[PDB]
């Protein structure tokens, strides 16, 4: 995947969240520390916050991030796109793991109820475990496909199943 | 915290897998063609076991003693989904699912290849995304988890231009 996309994969909580441009950046919404006040520099007064269920976008009033442009951001994309999870694990190692999407899907993962676009993963027959599926750690990250020439992210890892065979997108 | 993807390393022209403290097994065409030493230790103390595209290392002192020693068997059966350990120059760690077949003799690219033969699940063609196979991805391996084991089956020895194809070199 190209470096200007790692470059926008920021640590963030408990998991990660994704620069969609030099002022807007989207994460998971249980990521997100409860009693934050202050983001990059800002207070919370500063900050536009759009939340929809795990899907959260934050829109500041002066660019955080002039080094990039802004890119697309899409709710999820067409039935059986293949996009990449942009994963960063122990040492500098980028996992981007390979997933074919599904349909908008409500599921019940290990107590709780998840809302977002399904998908499966194409790394193997037996996802369990991190050398070929995700961990809780990995919440946020972005979910991004190529299309005609440019990049799109359409999402942000909400969820994964006890399998790891499945994963859930959280859209706008 | 134990890895898999911690015994894949760059050897000669591509890549290389620990499957014990004293063994290393690769892709033959890999392999450096003048040598005195290769992880410290010299030819002199190295037995070299070669059978076609697959060739193991056996050590005469522990060169990993980090790690235990893994399950390796000669290919895998039919139809068993296995994934294929991909590390870029890059940082990027790409395990791709492929469907093994049976053991042939195929045309790829001009010249002649024997080994156990697999289809890649990631789709027809990888367009620009990580999706498949490039030239130095050779001596990655074939790994899947069967029971409580992780098994190694072989190395990655060649692939179609279209990518749809790829073989894995078996030890015999
Ligand atoms: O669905 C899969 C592979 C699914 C699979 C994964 C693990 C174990 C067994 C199966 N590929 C696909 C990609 C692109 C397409 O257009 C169609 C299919």
């Amino acid at each position: 995947a190209p470096p200007t996309l790692w470059s926008r994969v920021t640590k963030f909580g408990s998991g990660w969240g994704f620069w969609v441009s030099p002022t807007v950046f989207i994460t998971t919404t249980h990521v997100i520390p409860t009693s934050a006040k202050e983001f990059f520099g800002e207070p919370l007064t500063s900050i536009a916050i759009h939340r929809a269920g795990e899907f959260t976008l934050f829109r500041f009033s002066k660019k955080i991030r002039p080094d990039l442009t802004g890119m697309i951001l899409e709710e999820g994309c067409p039935e059986g796109t293949v996009c990449s999870v942009l994963i960063k694990r122990d040492s500098g190692e980028l996992l981007p793991l390979a997933v074919r999407m599904g349909a908008i899907a409500s599921m019940r993962i290990q107590g709780r109820l998840v809302h977002g676009q399904s998908g499966m993963l194409l790394t193997g027959a037996n996802a369990k475990g991190m050398d070929l599926g995700t961990i809780p750690g990995d919440c946020g990250a972005p979910y991004v496909y190529k299309r005609a020439n440019d990049w799109v992210v359409c999402g942000v890892h909400a969820a994964a199943t006890k399998s790891g065979n499945t994963v859930v997108c959280a859209v706008q």
